[PDB]
């Protein structure tokens, strides 16, 4: 009864609790102090909760079914726990009112029912060619991060990085999104950053003798070792004579000098691997002319292959002239702070890569982030369509629609759906809330200001404080994604009503 | 006498109390904690009893005669805890009127009797025509069920995949439940469910470089390696020339391309094993360009047996014609995210596959224990012939006659009976009272709209709030059950009434 | 609420509980030891209710109900609180099932308005002419009472003396008692009572010098003295002079032997008086030749006033031939060892006297007040002319018949009406249980036994210990008695319920 | 601010809390016990808050002002209180969603407006010659008190009894009330209650010989003893003498027989006084052949003096014949066990009487009182003329035209009026809820069976618990007391709502 189904719903209630203050773009920080005492400030709705100590046993079951949602976006699953927590939290008043789960449950779908095709038949239409649109999406995703500056910039190299790769195959759209290179420098400014049309090796030109601009790359990935180590099939025995020992290494120098001479046997200009390259072997390759990289990281191999046309070799005795990487330039540049390798106008048109450059080393790294999901949230609405206005227009419009709704529901059934509705109405206020202004206030502004069918887009500018059309102000996002929140959030919060009693053994 | 008597008492409700909240297709659900963590939300009666720290001798002896009924069923097990409290209860409250719990017995004896002949003389007799009656008693087996999805899908697919299979064994029909095969593939959604007609082999191929569908199966079921390991009747020693180790796993390679032939030497054209098939033994068998299946499980290895014919043979050199397989053609398929290979048109005309999907890997396990105990279910409706009224229409019906039976048993023994009788009556208040309407005004509103000889099928609509006719609007459910269920509460209820000590050592 | 609903209960279950076992002919006698260290036993519901201090306002509100009935009854005052305190009770199991007091209150009126007019649609009229039936309604009343010499004699006598005083008024049976005296000599037997035809003056004659038994009566009765005093109106002083006292008592003894002669000048034969006689004054009676009584009671004057048609006068002036009254034949009669004055062949036919014998001065007493009672008794039964069976037959009736009314009355309200059945059955259960048998076995036996027209008064002899025609046994009861019990107790009863809670001061 | 305003508005919920079970004809009873044991069981308004202590300044500010309201009443006072602690309960949850106090006030006073009006704009216009129609507003008032004998009955009464004596002046209606007499008797049946044409002397006729029956009663109210008096200014100083004594009595006693004759001297043939009348000046009035009553209560003096043109006149000396009453017959009439005088066709044909009879000595104070209001009810519906459905009706419609408007009104304020609208549908349901249904049900499924303006006067059937119209099932009540009720308890809410701390001495 009342017994244990409070503390499950109270579980739900404290964990929304430790959100609320970091929902939307006034969103603020939490700080995290970790046992060892090691410090680490953030936002990211997902982090305090995987960081936190949760022990609840409903609890643990809803932040699995909210976090492990449909789509990824950090607004959303951040959305869908603290709607879920409210949609706990407006039952209990239905509760007091002597109102059976079972009802609230079938009243939570029917307004779920509508919730989800009320965001459908009214989404619009988005594709390939509508880039200045995806362009303002992007920064839907930027600005909630905590990430400083110029996102203009970086909005406008996520769209075009995506639309580069996407691509139409039987009627659906698509995005290989590992024909996207990211490499990242530290120091610079997040305006210095870059779109390449090419792939970018991280690591640098090993010898600096070596040539920097090798005309017509015949790229030769080599997970190889170039580099000698003490003597290994040369006995099976211990070596204990300094006669012996000079005899080994020094034929085991030019065996290097013929592992690398057998892949110029191919035709190979450029040498990139994934293990070492002897000093003297640097002198070698230096003497023929050969531009070469020791250690890069086989994250960067992976995508330089199908960049290149290039696969990767380890039995240097087989390495043939069908391995080899073809382009049209290769060479090594140094753009600020750092230095990397570029592969200009490679064989596969889709294979591009970033260049990151704003501050120090964690500032950047954090910008890496922020630079994916602003990938990924274009290339969403690409591979979907839909993409709807934020700043909580469709909720709204879903708070509304249920309401006009409730009514021909029936009697109990009415109550859940109405409640359902000032839940989706809290949503917005607990984002308007966070941003220092009156809540209520500009709600009823909202919802005066909704009463025409051509507002459908219209919400609240935390910038201005004040009800504009957020579509006429580039806040637009992924329809789907903030579509399958919703039923992210609903299954979890009928999941916890649904629960007569908790027996722990 | 009253001393421990009491606590007999007390226990049986205790155990009713556990379930009480999860009776009937409205029922709420339970959590289970255990000392590690790990958490179990259902509302089955079995797992709630099986992890229970039971400790009471009228406990356990209850659980037993309540849970192991002859019948499988769950509902039934619900049904018969429930009822074996509400007649200790009802006769709790005769040995308060000071009356001798042998009475009692023979009361609820009598009672018990007519009840079950009650429903003998008033089943509907159903059988293999009536295809659209089976699947009403699905959609009844599955409305107890996690899973509320798409019933009318699950339902059809178990009543063609049971009455393919029904046969007349003595003038009185048999189904034997190994003709059917249960496949599942978690992920996609649950209107991508199927019913193959044939055996489905749940694991895929070794090779993809050998057929896709092979033309005019010839199997060999061989349980014997075809992968070579090390060498052991050639090699006792542990082996001091490596050139030895070699030359044996020469011989020993030669060994299976000899031993493949060998298979083959029977006109054999597909090979799928319970061991393991060897990296030169694929590029054999895919050169011969047979299909073959390396390690598949023993269990689906036997359904495909007596479909086509086939026998397992362990032993390479003691396959022959007699052991192969005939089936029109096997091959591999991929429904959605998963492949499997499928065997349509085996020998047998019996044999038929379901492949179940909706839902990730907990969600879709429950749907193969739904889909199961539908097939079950519909199977035991064919295997005896005899379908009543689902939701509550016998039992009311049962206690006004039991009314009309007590007058002329006698003195005490007639509140006995009417005790048995009003019992009943609470069972379906309890089922009422869990759709959220009034107990009594719903039971009395109903056994008036049932005085009639053709409302002998109404009952009381669990989502609308009325009476109506349980049997044309689905809810109908196997005969015996409800008798097996009457059976055991009874003998459970009737041995705590005999106990009238207890001595503990 | 339930809150001061308990309290209420609580109180009247109490004095439930104080009569239960003194309930019917066989019940048992309560004590009562008071205060000043005095003891009294009785059965008398009343006695045992008014000596015992009520305190709880339910128990003060009950009983002024309870006792004030229209018609006085020894045992229905009884009848009406068990009945009341089983209404009472039988309600908490309503509020435990849920059931509302509105609901409750129409169930008991429905229930009252049945059971009232069950006993009109089968009593059997009674008259004047039906006296050895009226003989038997006499015994229904003494057969229960303390003492137990010779009541058929009493039964007998009552209706003798009930039919002579009955006359028609207003179109209707009625009985004027005021012409029926009680007068009583305790010792010797019971069985030496009797029936006077006319008046008994309790008073003995004074002077034994006087006739006792004169032929036509013509009596004088004087509220006057004859019978000196000292002097106070005489002079204004206090006489100190011995003259003036001797000529006060001088003149004074012609005064009285004046004032009785002013009194036999008008033919008085005979002289009773409310005040006395002088011993001088006797003496010239006893010359005289009449027959006089010293200070006769106001109580028998008023009673002889209206026998003989004489007047009581003030005034020796005032006495005339229309002032005296005339009897056939007035005398002294010693009927045991006491002697009194008799007034057989009255004026008036209908002024009759009773005249009690029967042990010590506290037995005679108890013997008074059974034949108070069992006067009562017949004169209701006349005044109405309806009469039912006893011990139980028209409860068990009034029982069946609401059983089958029940399920068309309605939802809740037939189980209200149940539970008034219920409720007389209890009776009945009270009735056995003071017998020393089995409270169920018997009602069970009875109300099986009782199902015909021809056992319509089928009950149950308490000293048998069996069903058996009541009626034919000479238990039959003023059927507007044992209806006032049901009204009574229906009042009472319903306005327990009605309240909902108490303001204190 | 909130710190002092809780105590407040708590004592007033608590005032609330002691009259809610007893709303409506479904209402409970609460019972009152005084200092010295003495106990009042009612359901009445004004008495359970009378001997409630009431010790609370916010509870004697509220009782106040809800109870002193324009029109009388003991059900919209209840309403009043009831609706006050609910106005305030309804505040509460905004003070808690942070809307200020100032706002709930401006909020409530614009709801209020249009509450009020939408009450004058619905009520249908009622007459003397809706004589149906009154019968119905009547019983909706008899249906509420305690009496429940034979309503239809009182109800058809006190009808007439208005309609009588109800007149038109000024363009409007009046009724002066006092023309109705109410005299009321113990026992007997309700339907030998009357109404008299003319007046009714409580008290008998003073000597038994003089005339039943008067002709042409020519009254004369005599308040001037006719008894005669001990001397007290007749001499000095006290009396001593036997001879003054007699003397004095003597010629007193020829004075009171003088006295008399002055006033027959009129023309005098009734005669009615408030002191004595002597015995030989009723024997002097009786050989006159004169009708006279002895102690008439100065509040009969009064009423028939205006009744006939009559004067009452304290000395004899000053009676002529202007002063004497003129009516057609006076007579004394038999009324059970007791007699009294009647004095029909009088010269006024509104003068006339009320009988109240049916009851005992406490049941029919409440007869009294039942009655007065019934009377005063019907007047009150003549002297407005408007007249709305009851049972519920009225309030939901209310609500849901405020809720319309609500929007359109503003930001906060908005649900201050919504708040408004919400309270007044609480009634209905607290009785429902007094009714044993439920109330939430009920509710919804009247407001479906009320969503148009053809079915206006649609409400709950509290009897049996299901929508009907009211207005045609006789369920009607006075427009504007429940219009001033609404009126009283807004104004105690928004005052209790301006109090901001508690100051005290």
């Amino acid at each position: 009864g009342k017994e244990a189904v409070r503390a499950n719903i109270a579980a739900v209630k404290a964990v929304e609790e430790a959100l609320k203050s970091t929902y939307g773009p006034r969103g603020m920080d939490k700080m995290l102090v970790d046992s060892l005492g090691d410090i680490t400030i953030t936002n990211d709705g997902a982090t305090i909760l995987d960081k936190m100590d949760l022990q609840h046993p409903a609890a643990k079951l809803l932040v699995q079914i909210a976090k492990g949602q449909d789509e990824e976006t950090a607004d959303g699953t951040k959305t869908a726990v603290i709607f879920s927590g409210e949609l706990v939290k407006k039952a209990e008043d239905l509760l007091y009112k002597d109102v059976h789960p079972t009802i609230i449950i079938s009243g939570y779908k029917k307004a779920e029912e509508v919730a989800l095709q009320t965001i459908q038949e009214l989404a619009q239409t988005v594709s390939i060619n509508d880039t200045d649109l995806l362009r303002k999406i992007a920064m839907t995703s930027l600005s909630s991060k905590a990430v400083a500056g110029a996102r203009e910039y970086i909005a406008d190299i996520v769209v075009k990085a995506v639309t580069q790769v996407a691509e139409l195959r039987g009627d659906k759209w698509y995005v290989d999104l590992d024909n996207i290179q990211i490499v990242k420098k530290a120091g610079g400014s997040i305006n210095d950053t870059q779109l390449v049309y090419g792939i970018v090796v991280d690591k640098e030109v090993v010898h600096p003798g070596m040539p920097k601009r090798l005309e017509n790359a015949k790229i030769a990935l080599i997970d190889a070792s170039l580099e000698v180590e003490k003597p290994e099939l040369d006995a099976e025995i211990r070596i204990n004579d300094p006669t012996q020992m000079q005899k080994f290494l020094d034929e085991e120098e030019n065996l290097i000098k013929e592992k690398v001479d057998k892949i110029l046997a191919t035709g190979a200009n450029v040498i990139i691997c994934q293990k070492g390259i002897d000093e003297v072997a640097q002198s070698y390759l230096a003497k023929k002319g050969v531009l070469a990289v020791r250690r890069a990281k086989k994250s960067d191999l992976e995508k330089l292959a199908r960049a290149t046309g290039g696969r990767v070799v380890s039995n240097i005795d087989e390495i043939s002239e069908q391995d080899l990487g073809y382009a049209s330039l290769i060479e090594e540049r140094k753009v600020g702070e750092d230095k990397m390798v570029f592969v200009e106008g490679a064989k596969n048109p889709k294979s591009i890569s970033i260049l990151i450059r704003g501050g120090l080393e964690r500032l950047v790294d954090e910008t890496e982030r922020a630079l994916r999901d602003a990938l990924g949230t274009v290339a969403d609405v690409i591979k979907d369509g839909r993409a709807i206005a934020g700043g909580g227009a469709v909720e709204i419009e879903i708070a509304k629609k249920l309401r006009k709704y409730a009514p021909q529901v029936g009697g109990k059934e009415q109550l859940a759906v109405e409640a359902y509705a000032n839940a989706l109405e809290s949503l917005v206020s607990i984002l308007i809330e966070n941003a220092g202004f009156d809540p209520i206030d500009l709600l009823m502004k909202l919802r005066s200001t909704h009463e025409n069918e051509n507002n459908k887009w219209y919400g609240i500018d935390l910038y201005a404080g004040q009800p504009v059309d957020m579509w006429q102000k580039g806040v637009i996002e992924p329809a789907l994604v903030k579509m399958n929140a919703i039923k992210a959030a609903t299954e979890a919060a009928t999941l916890v009503l649904r629960i007569d009693d908790v027996v722990s053994a």
